[PDB]
This record gives C-alpha cells, structure tokens and sequence, in this order.
C-alpha cells in the first residue's frame, strides 16, 4: 500500500544532499562528496546552469576549458568514483539565487521585447523573465538542451550511469506567485482565447455562464484590475484554469524534448509555497500544478520544505503539505525536493538541534526520501550571485567543505533511517478522518494571496462572507489539519476531483470545509457518499452557488436543508461547549424538521443540526472556527468523537505530539516535544520517558 | 543621570502584576494577591470594564449587588490589606480580550451611527470601533467617569488608599490601526477642515506648498483615495500631524475630566505595536502620540511587549521599542505597562523559559519596571469573553490561584531585582553611537503600514524611490538597529524634532538612515552637527526635498555635495566589502571632490565618499542595506570601526550577545543566547579569559564590584 523508493529490489529512503560544484573549488569537489557519502547520504543533487556553461552565444564549456568549475563532466565522473547517484536540474530556469534566474546574460540582452513576460499595458515585467511559451525562448532553451541532454542520456541509471533523476526548470509559475502579476504577452492572451473557445464553443455558452453579452470571442479580453461583478469572478477563474493548462503546455514541450534524447530516467518538479517558516500558502502552488500532475503520471513533484525553526508555531505546516501532496500525487512517494538544511538568510538562523527535530518530524509525518537543501554551501563565482558571494549558511559542510555542527545531526538521523527504513518505509498511520481538498478554493494567486499586496478578490462585491483564502488558511490548514494534529487523531486527505466513492467510504468521517461556492460534481460526490453510509461533517456553509456563482443547491435539496442566513454575534455554543468564537456575524440558520439542533446562537437560533440521510449521517455547522481557542480543540474532539475515533495512544501530557506509524508486524511511535519545556510523561495504548525542548523520541514495538 | 522610578527618595524597580478582578472568583481575591506579594512584587494593575459596572443605562455596581466579582471597592481595600500599590485601567476602552473591548452592549446599540469610525464611502468599520471625539461618546463617557472616578479619587495614596497610578484609555488607535482602515466620521473630517484652516490662514498659502488651484478652502476635503500627485502627499501628511493634534485632543479631553475629580496620581498610557512576536510597526504607533508626548509631561507612556518567543528572530524588536520610547520620552523611565507573562490566545504558547530570558534581556536593555501580564488568568464571567472563556494561559498563577512555572521564573527575576536595584536602576551602557528618529518617515499609518487594508502610498508616482516604511522598517529597525545589537555595539536613540546640538555631540558617531526628502530644521542641525565637529554617517540618501515634497539643498548645499541618482546593478563594493546587496537599482554617484571615495557600483562610479567639513567627518553612502547578508554586518563594524568604537568585551562566540552596564560602584554583565545551541565560549574586558557555559535561549548575569 505504502509508496516508497527502491534500490537493489528493496524499499530505500532517498538522501540526497544539494551540492553545487558551480559555487565549489573544483579541488574540494572530491572532498564534498566523500563527506556527503560518508554520512550515509545516497545522492547528490545540483542545477547545471545554463548561463554557467553556454558561455556566450553557441559556445558551450562543459570541460572546464574556461574555468575549472565548468567542468561538468569531471564532477560526474567524481560522483561514479565515490558511488553517489546524481540529481540533475538543467533549467532552464534554475532561480538558486544564480544571477538572472540561470538564464545567460547574452539570452536576455538579444531576445525581442514579444519574448518576455508583458503587464497589461505591454511593459516588460522583468528584464530576467521570459514568456515561457516565447518562440526565441524555446528556441534557444532547445539548442541548450542540444547540448547539455546528450551528456546527461549518457550517464543516465537506465543506460547503468549515476544520473538517477533530472528536474524540468524550476518552481513554474513562481514568479507570478511572488509578483501577483499574469503574463499579457500577447502569444500567451492568443492561448488564453484558445483555451475559453475550446471550453465554451459559442459565445452563448460563455454569456450563459459569465452573465456576459459579448457579440463574438473577438470581444472577450483577458482579465485584470479588481473584481467587481460576478462576471470579473468568473473570468478570472477560468484565467486561473488556462495558466494551469498553460504551465502543463510548457512541461510538455520540455518532456518531450528530453525524451528526444533517449533519456527515459524519472522526471522531477518542485513545489515552493513556505514563507516566514509556515507553508499555509503552500497549497495554493500545489493548486498550480493540477493539470500537470493530471496528465503526467512519470513527474514526480517534490515538496521544498523551508521551516526556519521547529516549534509549536509551525509544527502543522509540514504534514498537511504531506498530506495534501500524497492527496494530490497518490501513486508516487511524497519527497523533499527541497528540505532545509542551514538558511539561504544568514539573518534567519538555521539551529542543528531545530532542523534534527524537523528531519526526524518528516519520518513521522510519511515523508520517503529528501534532498538536504543546502548540505554544501557555495561561493557565488565572480557576480553571478543574486545576493552577496555566499550561497546558504549553516550548512552541513561550508564552501571549504568544512564540517558545521549540521553535519553531525545529518549523520545521526542518516544512521536512524538506513537502520530502519526496510520497516518504516513500509508503515503507514491508521486514518479513520479524511479531510476534502476542494482545488477551486486555492485557485487565487493572481487575486488573493499572502504575497499579494492588493487583494483584487472582495468577496463582500460579490453578496458573498465566505473568502476562499480565509477558510482554506484559517478554517482548513491553521484550523482543522492544525487542530487535529494537535489533538494526535490521524487524518488523510482526498482530492475531490474526478474522486472514487469507494476511497471515501474506508473513512468514519469526511470532513469538508465549504464555501458558498461547490460544483455540481463535488455536491454530487457528497449526497451519494451521506446517502449510501458516509458519515459527512460540513461547515461553515451549505454551498448554494457552483464555481461561477450560478445556482446549485443540488447538496442543500439532497439533504433536505432549509436555512436563512443571519447576522447574530461572533459566539455560539456547539454541543454544549459555551463561547465557540467564530469568525462572522452572518451564520446559516436551518430549519431542524427531520433534525437535531447541536449549535445556538446567543438569541438560541440554531446554527448547527445533524440527521440521518438515507444510511448515513450528517453533521452541519453554519459558523466558521479555526483554531484560536481552548473551545476550538473541544469542540474539534467533541466532532470527531461523535463517530466514536479514538487517538491509537494515551499520553499524560496533552502538549506531546505522537504518530504511530505500522504494518503487519512493526510499529513506531514518533514522540514530538515542539515546546521550550522539559516534558516527562507516560503512554499506554487505548512507560515513562523525559523529552528534552523542541525535541524527539522514537519508540519501536514489535507487532 | 538615569530616569528611574523613586519610593522614599531611593531607587525603586515598579514590579507590578496584572490581576482581574472581574474574572478571578472573588472568594479567591486575597489569596491571588498574597501570591503576587510573596514575588517581591510591589503593585497590581487591573482594567475597571465600563461595561461590567454600569450593567444597565444609569445602573451602577461597584459593590457587587449584582455580581460578588462587581465589588470593585472590596478588590480596593483587599490590595490596602495585602500591602500593594494598585494601578487601575477604567477606560473607556480596555480592549483586554473583553466583549465590545470594555464598552456596554447597551451602549453601542443605542449611539447613532455617527458615534463610530466611518470608512471614505460612510459606511462603519466595527460595530465596537467609536470616533474618539464623538459627541455621544464622550457624553456617556463622561458619565461612565462621573461614577467611577470618585472612587479612584477617594482611594488615592494621598488619601491613604492604595491607588498611585491610573491609565487613560488604552492603546490610543489601536483598534483603528488593526481594521486596516482610517476614521472619515464627520467630526473627523470637519476638525481637519478647521486644522488647514488654521494652519494655511488662505487658500494661496495652501496652494503654493501643495501646488494645488483651489478657489477657497470650502473645495478642499480631507484626502481618501491612493496618493496618484505629490498635491495628495502634502494633503495627508497635513491629514497625519491632524491625526496627532486629534489624539492629544481626546487624551487631553479625558485628563482635564479626570484632573475634576481630585485625581493627582500619575496618569499612565500604554504602546502598542507588537504582532506575531516582533514590533517592526511599534515606532509607527508611538509616532501617533507625538503631540501627546509634547503637550503632557505629566503622562507616563509604557510600553506593551509581546514577545510571544525569545530568539534572534525577534531580539532586537525590544530594545529598539525601548530606545524608541526614550527618545520621545527622555525625561521618564523606560517601563512596560503590560510585560508578557503567559498568553493570550491558546494557539501561541508563551513558555516560562522563553519568558524568563525575555525579563532578563528586558534588565540588559534598560527597563526601569514593568507590570506582568498577565500576573493571574482569569475566567470571563456571564459570557464576557471576547473570544472564549478562559483569560490568557500559561500565567503565574491559574484563574484559582493555584502556581503555574512561570511563577517560579517570576521569584527568580524579581529576587535579582529587589537584590541588585539600588545599584541596577543606577547603571547606564556607554553608547558612543546616537541614532537619528526622524519622526515624519513613521507619519504613514494613514497611508502605508502592515496593518493598512489599501497600500495608499507608491512613491515611484511621485518621482521618488525611497519609500519611508521601507526605509524605516528595513534599513533602520531591521537593518541599523538590528545589526548594531547583533554586533554587540551600545546605541542611544534621540528625537531629531527641536533636538539640542549639545545633546548630539557627547557621541563619536551619530547616525542618520535618510529619505530623498528631510525638513530644512533637521537639514540645518545635521548641517551644525558636522560643521563644529560631529562624525555624520548617512545613508542611503543625501535629501533634496523637505516634508511637502519641495526643493530644499541645504545639507547638500552645506556638505558641498554634487551627485547624479543613476541606475546600477544591486550589487556595490564599500570599504573592499564586495557584492554588498543593496536595496535599489538607483543608487546617489557622487564626484570626489575634496573626499575619498570609499564605495564604487559595478561600473566602478562612486556611490560613497568620505570627507572632512569644517571640524566634522561625513561618510554618505548613495545605497541602501539592512541586515540581509553577512556582508551587512561587515559593513556597519567597519562603519563603526571608522572612529575606532570598541566593544565593551572581547567575546569568543560572535553569536552570544552581552550588554555591560555599569555605574561607580557596580558592573552588570548580562550575557544573551538567542540561539537553539548551547554555547561554551570565553570573554574578557578589553581592558586571563573566563569561560561560560550557556543553554540554548538562555541569560547569565555577572556583577562585580569595582
Ligand atoms: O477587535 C479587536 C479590537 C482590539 C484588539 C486588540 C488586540 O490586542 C492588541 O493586539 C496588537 C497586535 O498584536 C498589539 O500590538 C497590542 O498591544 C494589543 O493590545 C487584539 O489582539 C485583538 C483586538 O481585536
Ligand atoms: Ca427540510
């Protein structure tokens, strides 16, 4: 059941440490690599930068003819000899704080105005960023791949080389994340106007759907500035749809221009989204890559892990993007592309002691293999830096290959997982709750975002309360993934897409947080679940609108639920627990014929029923809470335990988080303190250990 | 020449604690403040909730009639009994997690709709949020005051009771500041209309600073709407010295009201700015009081610290909120009306270890007292809990008042204080550096701030590129101020506004993080400074402009400077430190004349010189950094160094902090952790070496007696 990856026909934890021989003296490339090897580490992982090598206009040194760290070739050769396998990331774009993103300053001087990503008005956004769909990009992005692709087919696993895996580009659309900000090119606004005829057909269609009166396709412009109408909403959800299929079109053209080599090894892709050392903007990106990991089962995405420290205050952050990445790539190993060791910012302190913790956290929350990022920091060679001459900090090994306390930390944990990994790649947690991963609420980084400074989504413009962003940040990923985390019940996530009634009915729950907004196939899916046996919990709305805010209340009729939406104070109390602070004044008030009433306003209306709906069960709760209080985590448990859940520990210290990961025969229990406190307490299943501050213990039992 | 606080003309540490009575069971009363007595604490600090006393319209309990935790005059004579001083909060606002912020249900559902704070479109931001100057406000206001105040008046220390401290209100714009949005309520506007008025005398007079072709001042109306002209600059920098004119106002309104009463206390107000664990936004909020703090020597001005944790990623905000608050309030002791003891919110844990090295850090940076909250959790009764029933968490004492850890880390600190005050209160850091606070780069709350919904201000509209939010946040707070610390250099703090030329020239250097615009005042004074002998650094812009936006060249013109702003990679070298990363493409290139260029660009044009004028040094740099690379902190220690400035010790482990205070008698050496590391290092004064072992996020103290 469990996804792992393999060596020598066994389960094998990937570690992979991030090494960039471009930023190394070439006489510690030998150095680097016996010590990365010698903490037990597997692989190695580095960009080859298309700006280092193609070093003016087809002329490319790969030898080290013009600089010794040019010499590509050797330091492949060096990975053979010290019996490391090799990562390889060719760009085009490889960010890495590279100058110019890794683009070569010749490139960007030549290319024509038409091949840059253009603002609305048709200025260049960036003299560093291209359009990715540009005739000169992909034409000189090719004649890189000429040259660079027939070295790494022949050093590739499948013809017996060390090249195990290669990355295509780097973060897609992330600088439309950072910026806010669509490329306008004008090739890329033509493959928009595709995208919504081919969707649409006829202008009717679109009209009926947008509430537009267009004459032709001729009259439709892409979207831009604030959403006003509903019809603003409803094209600037389809423009998210089109940079998704956009980005896909994009990893296409580089995957089949790969495979033209013969290059027939795993494919990469990396997901960024961490920010401030909290990842609750990370599935938003994830989001990005719907279409891609729709149509390309051989991508495997990794996630870039960018905790900053390992504490309370981000202790959830990382499961739940485990979580919704084995949601979103089921048949593929959840894996750190990215996982940090020391800090790109010497400002923002990477701790040993913190990051250990955080290595041995991912075990115990699923991860299957990683990549420390950086595990040798480099020096930027002259001015092809971003930032200053040093590239990442408190590293395993300093440029010199010089041994920092993070080394020793990577050794111990290194020496934990090869001990254990035949066992523990194979356990997986029991998870009796499934949460709902509804993508059409992340799809916002062009309105609504953490990194967008003018929020162009107003949702109170629309007659709508429920912001998308708000529940899948606050109700969602810091509320309910945070809350149960910290009440140690294991929870899965599915995506609701095109998903299996079978793969929820294996679930005691399914807990979905709904918005005004729900489309007719996912409203479908959850009457068909509560009505063959599902037990479905749902707040804070009973969705009555689809995706373009036209009526569908096909949840509501099918539930028989009647409800008027009412202004009452922020409080409520929800099965018995008094003073629920919620986050709006306006609650759905529902008719409780057929229904218990288990949540009151202050003037006792009722905000919250359950009823049974042919076999199953239905819990409603018209009120929006997160995680903020006490109450918060009562009622979480008092919800979970309406369908008798129960933790698989008893622990004396409620602030201990535990996973207990098992298979047929071997279980381990993960102890977490993410607390500056000492902490001694006890266990038993449904026995007394000293846990040090931001600190671990592993227990294992045999079954 | 310390400001410390006196009891019996000694030396005083005011250790106080904050306790509820309006949430502590009242059987529990006594005993909550037998606990905080046996601290070593002196005094307790509680709100008095309008809402919880005047339970009606014109229905008053202060002796639990209704409620046993409403007899206000029992907690009174309780601290009286239990030999503790008492500061009491009435409000009108309390905000402290309290439903309606402390204002009556009954209130709010009665005020017309232009008792609140109103948005651009008239339309009211919160339905607890009222215009401060609201008519119906204070009329009910004034009645709230009529029945509490005397009571206050009645148990004063001057009449034997146990009352020596009150605060007016709480967090003055606070509210305002966290809905993102400004106040445009008819009063608002119709005070700033009659302000312009005062201030301009004739629509000409406002035109010419504003550029503007107004026909009278009946077509000018207070700004809304993104700053698109530098006209729109002017009218809201005009709009922010209103704001302040307008807090002094209501502040004035309540003291005079107070004053009626027989009221002779100290009054008290109390300074937001901390979120999420740093105060970067903190100088902005203090900035608001500026007219209160000129206009009232007689308000004591605390600082309202929330660390949330203790670490490098937040040790540089307190002591930068601490400097800041003795810039503008020289005369008074640095102290904290609210200090974090436990949590407000469950979600945010405030451990006991943290918490205890923020106390001791507090000591290193110069507090002179502080109030613990919260001292005592509380549980709100009869559904007053803004946010769930339970009153802060991880507190010295739980609701029952039974002892949590943190009290134990309470009695540690405390007994250090009560030990070393007499002394401690008496020690100052010897800062040869002095930091600029140029007060109009933090007048944006309007316009430009975290907190702002609409980003109003793009300077780049304007012809400019150096915005004052960046500048101030990043290259000052987080930047200068950060790196100085970091770097184990002491640094004062002073005002610039009025700023004696005698009070800048005790330092071997002072500092000015500039915009491309500064007054003609602060211009000449900087111009002064350097000319009769002072040591200018200044970064990252010779201004040319003044607070409207005009031409004004006077330090330019006075510093025979000559430059052109020209577009270069981010990348500069500066004293042989290559590819420093600085802020800006544009960078100021100066010629070399009478100077010796001492930072190039990567077209090797000069973006920094140095020079001597008259008996005075001056060092610009055309650049702008903070602190965001090694290089960074490279920079400022060879800035520093330019006047061969030594650090107090010779220290091992570059990443342990220390601060050496000292007096005649007495020498504190305070060592700081902010790392996740336990750290074994040496140290010796530069004037053999002893060896310290440290645990992660943890303090020593030395004292010696010279
Ligand atoms: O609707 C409201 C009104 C007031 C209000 C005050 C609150 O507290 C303030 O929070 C600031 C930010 O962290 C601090 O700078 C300041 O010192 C605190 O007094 C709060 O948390 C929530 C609130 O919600
Ligand atoms: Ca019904």
């Amino acid at each position: 059941s469990e996804k792992y990856f393999v060596k020598n026909g066994q389960p094998h934890f990937l570690i992979s440490g991030e090494v960039h021989y471009f930023r190394i003296n070439p006489k510690l490339w030998r150095n680097h690599l016996q010590l990365l090897k010698q903490t037990g580490a597997d692989t190695v992982s580095t960009y080859i930068p298309w700006d280092w090598h193609e070093i003016e206009e087809d002329d490319f040194d790969f030898e080290g003819k013009t600089h010794p760290a040019r010499n590509l070739i050797r330091f492949i050769k060096l990975c053979k000899e010290e019996n490391l396998d090799l990562i390889v990331k060719p760009g085009p774009y490889i960010l890495a704080e590279y100058e110019n993103q890794g683009l070569p300053s010749w490139l960007l001087k030549k290319l024509s105005k038409n091949a840059f990503a253009l603002d609305e008005n048709g200025n260049v956004i960036s003299p560093d960023l291209v359009s990715y769909l540009s005739d000169e990009f992909l034409e000189y992005t090719f004649k890189w791949y000429d040259k660079v692709m027939p070295i790494i087919s022949k050093h590739q696993k499948e013809h017996y080389g060390p090249i195990t895996m290669m990355q295509l580009c780097n973060e897609i659309g992330v600088f439309q994340w950072l910026s806010g900000k669509s490329d306008y090119n004008p090739k890329v606004i033509n493959l928009y106007k595709e995208f919504i005829i081919q969707r649409y057909k006829t202008i009717e269609k679109l009209n009926s759907v947008y509430s537009t009166n267009y004459n032709s396709f001729d009259d439709l412009k892409a979207p831009s500035g604030k959403i006003k109408l509903r019809s603003d909403y409803c094209a600037y959800f389809d423009f998210h749809l089109f940079f998704r299929e956009y980005y896909n079109k994009y990893i296409s053209i580089l995957k089949n221009k790969i495979r033209s080599f013969g290059i027939n090894i795993k494919l990469t892709h990396n997901i960024p989204g961490w920010i401030y050392g909290n990842a609750s903007e990370l599935p938003m990106l994830i989001s990005t890559y719907s279409e891609i990991m729709k149509n390309h089962p051989d991508i495997i995405f990794g996630l870039d892990h960018i905790p900053e420290f390992v504490s309370f205050r981000n202790a959830h952050s990382d499961l739940a993007c485990n979580k919704i990445l084995e949601a979103m790539q089921p048949e593929a190993p959840v894996w750190a592309a990215e996982f940090q060791a020391g800090t790109r910012e010497h400002h923002v302190k990477a701790y040993a002691k913190d990051l250990e913790t955080f290595y041995i956290a991912s075990l115990a929350h699923g991860i299957k293999g990683f990549n420390y990022y950086m595990f040798s920091q480099g020096i930027n060679p002259e001015g092809k830096g971003f930032y200053g001459k040093t590239f990442y900090f408190q590293t395993a090994l300093d440029a010199a290959s010089n041994k920092l306390a993070l080394y020793d930390s990577i050794k111990k944990v290194n020496r934990f997982i090869r001990k254990e990994q035949k066992d523990l790649l194979r356990t997986n947690v029991n998870s009796e709750i499934c949460v709902g991963f509804y993508k059409p609420y992340f799809f916002t980084e062009l309105i609504s975002s953490q990194l967008l400074k003018e929020k162009k989504l107003n949702v109170e413009e629309l007659g709508l309360y429920i912001d998308p962003r708000f529940l899948r940040e606050e109700i969602l990923f810091n509320g309910l993934l945070r809350g149960l985390q910290t009440l140690n019940y294991n929870y899965d996530v599915v995506d609701l897409e095109n998903c299996d009634l079978k793969s929820l009915t294996a679930y005691k729950q399914l807990w979905i947080t709904s918005a005004e907004f729900m489309d007719a196939e996912t409203q479908n899916l959850l009457s068909e679940f509560v009505l063959n046996g599902g037990n479905l919990i749902l707040y804070p709305a009973v969705p009555t609108l689809d995706n373009y805010l036209n009526r569908c209340e096909i949840l509501k009729n099918n539930f028989g639920i009647e409800f008027i939406t009412k202004d009452s104070s922020h409080k409520v109390s929800a099965f018995g627990i008094e003073d629920v602070f919620t986050a709006f004044s306006k609650k759905q008030i529902y008719n409780d014929t057929n229904s218990k009433p288990i949540a009151f306003t202050q003037e006792n209306e009722i905000c919250g029923i359950r009823k049974k709906i042919g076999k199953g069960e239905l819990t409603i709760l018209g009120f929006a809470f997160g995680y903020t209080s006490d109450e918060h985590l009562e009622l979480i448990d008092k919800l979970v335990k309406l369908n008798k859940i129960k933790r698989e520990l008893f622990v004396s210290d409620k602030d201990i988080q535990f996973v207990v990961r098992e298979n047929n025969k071997s279980r381990y229990i993960f102890f977490l303190n993410y607390h500056n406190e000492r902490k001694t307490f006890n266990y038993r299943k449904s026995e007394e250990i000293s846990i040090a501050p931001f600190s671990y213990k592993v227990i294992k039992e045999n079954k």
